[PDB]
């Protein structure tokens, strides 16, 4: 009761899926951020500052995102909202961040809606970029544009990935949007039967299915496809959660390709080695994942920006500091770029091939080999 406290508390907020069928996404984003914050404390990166994350559960449901965001920006007075999972959730969250002038940084979503939003600053490559990489690689291997199908969540997330795929296909062949194979499922359900039937009845039958969904419904779709005598090349976007997908499917995940917005967590890139050390010290029982690696990267960039601030640390000075990063290197093997007119740090897409027991980096020229 008598001890001076001169450390300034720096509060950051997050609204994310900490429960429900997509919980692995929010849980692991949160762990990655917290591992970064743990490391920053351990190494005295922010002397006389205390980092705190206020993480509220929205279950990947926009109806819960809205009141969470009001609480984070009003009563909690957070300095930035960091790492929130999802597209329909972000679409609800962003106007609240904008009206309160709160930086909305490193959201776990590649949606174009975040990439047109002055307060929205992104680390990761977009769904347009992931789907372009997939489509170009498929076509290079002799898959016809008309043979590429989509299995997507029936909302703004699935729409965004589908539209990215459509644009990528259109670069190779003019098509009407109604011609593409496109099965859908409702967010946070396992109701994938109708979507599978739509793919199966398509002319021609898809040879590749791009999955713009989450791990639970995607796992069920893959199991059901194989039961229904259908074995195309499945490709999962980053948001699916490749680690959770592999855990659910086991051997049935062997051969799936999944695009990531981070390098492999087994890489010896300096940042990745630092991620592994931070995770080990933070909680050695947690498995590594692409999701927590992304959260760690977001935390690292945030801390780097905060370190640069001279004077009051505030919403406005954090927004400015993120833009002041310019071209910078955090040990990813290639530079990141942020600025007043550049709000996406990375366009890099790292494909991985899921095997029997693990995943490994994939060169696109080895796709379907």
């Amino acid at each position: 009761d008598a001890t001076p406290v001169d450390a300034q508390l720096l509060k950051f907020g997050m609204s994310t899926a900490l429960s429900g069928p997509a919980a692995e996404l929010g849980i692991n984003m949160r762990h990655g951020i917290l591992a970064a914050f743990d490391e920053a404390k351990a190494k005295n990166h922010l002397p006389s500052k205390t980092l705190k994350l206020i993480a509220l559960d929205d279950g990947y449901e926009p109806a819960r995102t809205a009141p969470n965001m009001h609480r984070l920006t009003d009563e909690h007075e957070v300095l930035a909202v960091v790492g929130n999972v999802g597209t329909p959730t972000a679409i609800t969250a962003i106007p609240i961040a904008q009206q309160t002038k709160t930086p909305f940084f490193g959201a776990f979503t590649g949606a174009s809606a975040l990439r047109k939003v002055e307060f929205v600053i992104n680390y990761r490559a977009s769904y347009a970029e992931e789907t372009a990489a997939m489509v170009d690689a498929l076509v290079a291997k002799g898959i016809k544009p008309e043979e590429i199908g989509f299995f997507t969540q029936n909302d703004s997330y699935g729409d965004d990935g589908f539209f990215g795929g459509l644009a990528a296909i259109r670069r190779h062949q003019s098509v009407k949007v109604s011609s593409l194979p496109h099965g859908r499922y409702r967010r946070n359900t396992s109701q994938v039967e109708d979507g599978l039937a739509d793919l199966l009845m398509h002319q021609p039958l898809p040879k590749a299915v791009i999955m713009v969904g989450t791990y639970e419904p995607c796992s069920k779709l893959i199991r059901m496809a194989r039961m229904n005598n259908f074995n195309p090349q499945f490709l999962a976007v980053s948001f699916v959660g490749a680690d959770a997908l592999q855990r659910s499917l086991g051997d049935l995940a062997n051969g799936i390709v999944a695009t990531q917005v981070v390098p492999h967590f087994d890489s010896d890139l300096p940042l990745v080695r630092e991620y592994r050390d931070a995770m080990r010290d933070y909680d050695p029982e947690l498995p590594l994942s692409f999701v927590s690696l992304e959260g760690y990267i977001v935390g690292r960039i945030l801390v780097k920006a905060v370190t640069s601030i001279k004077g009051e640390i505030s919403r406005s000075s954090i927004a400015a500091a993120l833009e002041q990063l310019g071209q910078f290197d955090i040990g990813l093997g290639a530079p990141l770029t942020l600025g007043p007119n550049d709000h996406q740090a990375s366009s890099k897409v790292w494909p991985v091939l899921i095997g029997a027991d693990s995943s490994q980096s994939l060169a696109w020229e080895e796709l379907l080999s």
